[PDB]
């Protein structure tokens, strides 16, 4: 009972015209900070700034109040440049358990060429 991060935390890439909306699943028992969720690209600055769906308050043993998301985590990063080449994405994030340990920040690269959705490869 304590799964592997790659489980407790699932992410999934929809990859459309006005951007890039990012779906993570989370287990039950497990939670995710709002505020550890980033998105870098290569080539730079693709995108904008990330659009959060709602999440909850929480008095932390780590980092004190936060905005955490039980459930689900909703992320909309629109699209800053023109892109029409491919391009890697690479997502940081950091979920906890709810018993009261903490994984490590995470990252996970998606190689994007076009629209749709897109899995972690690992
Ligand atoms: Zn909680
Ligand atoms: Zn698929
Ligand atoms: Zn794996």
């Amino acid at each position: 009972d304590l799964l592997p991060p790659e489980k407790a935390f699932v992410p999934e890439l929809a990859v459309a015209d006005d951007g890039v909306n990012v779906r993570f699943r989370i287990a039950d028992g497990y939670y995710m900070y709002q505020a550890k969720i980033v998105g870098k690209t290569d080539p730079a600055d693709l995108l904008g700034q990330p659009s959060f769906s709602k999440g909850e308050e929480k008095e932390d043993e780590f980092f004190g109040r936060q905005t955490v998301y039980h459930h689900e985590a909703q992320v909309a990063f629109p699209y800053a440049k023109a892109v029409g080449e491919p391009y890697k994405l690479v997502l940081t994030y950091q979920g906890c358990a709810e018993v009261g340990v903490c994984y490590p920040p995470v990252d996970t690269e998606f190689d994007i060429s076009g629209n749709g959705t897109y899995h972690p490869q690992t």
